[PDB]
């Protein structure tokens, strides 16, 4: 008898910019008459939940509440909690969720690597990393974008957030993707943008072709009788 | 009463070719005098285990046996059974474990790649990265050397074998290496070992440094 | 009356991964009805003998047979014993065979060197030799590969762990691999790997290809 609870995300914040909190209930049994309702620090007012979900397929009940809240008033670090009423249980289950923050904050540093050419001899595909290194605290999000229209997520894959083994508490991630060499060899500038609560626009971004080195060749002709 | 084991990973063999199989016996109370046995798929006997495991801090008991087997017969599949007798448990309790055999089988291409450019300016780290695509099955294991002896894993990090978005069957691996400026720029060929199941000797290795890669600037052509 | 085995090799091991064992027999009159027992040191047996030889030419006799050991009996020390019968004498006839311990363990160095310039004019092969040099005990196992695809060991010859001039505890080995010169003169990156018992990971490679001996820094030509 648990009660997971999920603060609000930056990954949800930023794709869907529909702001939202939800805690869901788990091992209770397929039961009725249970209400949900939600509380801020000060325990107002809250919306209807809706959208209720089915229950899990080892027969046992499932719910989940809905709620609206503004960045204004969820940045300040105050709490938040969901009233769930359970028949079975006389005391109602109350799970805090909030930001306590105050760490060492720094802005994400990103680097993109071009594909090895060891790969690019068997002519099938390519594919591009995207390395966002030594930030704090997790919660980023990564799209890739070709000339203004984002690629489809189907596509490529993002890593989770891990420690940084030199430097306390630092995160650290990976992003790659795959493209045809057909497209490769021919043009695209693949931007990878990253959205972070520390940068100070939120959003960064670095972008990298085929044509990023090439440092000025030189061709000497010495001509002796001739 | 949770009942577990962990089957001899390819990470445990290769660490120290020893590979064991051990019983994992927690979630239940902390208690005294555990007895933990294995059989064979005919029934014969087991080696005697020893050196057992003792209670957790969250009022709770771990035991954990010792078991040794060749790696001849563990890959045969000589289906063992964790039996675990004691006072407060009440009847016996079977475990089957093996390897479905079957799976695909395919070799890892290994790609090596140096640190970014523009990291080479603050001349403080680089990360060099070891990209493993296009194996099958999972559980790959990978190390990091840099000539002659190894290094410790504590100073670079491995990624999980997530599996590969355009290549269902198959999959995809990750591991980086930190390294201050001053040893990137006086050689450290800083090779990165990988060992999978499927290359024919087991293992590979590749090579990466800083003076490689780089193009041909000049090209000379005397006339006469 | 002499009775010599063949203790299971490094190089046996690694050729095959079928690891056996054979008790050979010589300098007897030969005869029938002869059998040879294969106990373990606990005095438990194993696998039957299969694949009864025939008897040397040079009137003696001679007897060959077949076990199957996982390699953690035989690297822990565990006394194999071939008891042949023979109606020669009543008194059975047992021999055992063990490793020792007390060996140097340095690790091989290996090189690869191309093949000699004026070779190459003459248009019609080449070879290529890979070179072993101080190392100890006597466990090479040498072999060749392109493209990822193992050659047949008829093309390549390798030699004995001859013992170093200067070296006191040291020993070395060759190989050489014959090869069309049209074929070198098209990449074939033709790599050589070792496999001896005191490298880290017991499997070593290096290769060499045309475009090993170039500055990478600039491309002299002489036009006309
Ligand atoms: C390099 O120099 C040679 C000699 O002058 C000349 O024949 C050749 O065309 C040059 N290559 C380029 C790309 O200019
Ligand atoms: C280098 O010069 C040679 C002639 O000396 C020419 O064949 C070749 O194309 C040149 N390389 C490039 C990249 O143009
Ligand atoms: C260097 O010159 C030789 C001789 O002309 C030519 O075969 C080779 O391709 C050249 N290399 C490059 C990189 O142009």
């Amino acid at each position: 008898i648990r009660v997971f609870a999920i603060p609000p995300s930056f990954a949800s914040i930023f794709l869907t910019k529909s702001t939202k909190l939800t805690c869901l209930v788990t091992d209770l049994t397929t039961y009725d008459s249970v209400t949900i309702s939600w509380t801020r620090q000060n325990g107002e007012a809250v919306k209807t939940h809706t959208n209720i979900s089915e229950s899990h397929p080892n027969a046992t009940f499932s719910a989940v509440g809905e709620a609206s809240i503004c960045e204004d008033d969820w940045n300040s670090g105050e709490r938040f909690t969901c009233t769930v009423t359970h028949t079975d249980l006389p005391s109602p289950l109350k799970q805090t969720i909030s930001r306590p923050k105050g760490v060492a904050l720094h802005r994400p540093d990103v680097y993109l690597l071009p594909p090895a050419r060891e790969q690019l001899n068997l002519r099938e595909s390519a594919t591009i990393t995207c390395l966002v290194t030594g930030f704090s605290p997790a919660d980023v999000f990564v799209q890739w974008m070709q000339r203004g229209q984002p690629l489809s997520p189907e596509k490529y894959v993002t890593s989770a957030p891990m420690p940084e083994p030199q430097a306390p508490g630092r995160y650290f991630a990976h992003s790659i993707l795959t493209v045809s060499e057909e497209e490769w060899n021919t043009g695209e500038t693949y931007t990878c943008v990253v959205a972070h609560e520390a940068l100070p626009n939120r959003v960064t971004e670095r972008t990298v072709d085929k044509s990023t080195g090439k440092p000025t060749l030189y061709n000497v002709s010495l001509v002796m009788s001739d």
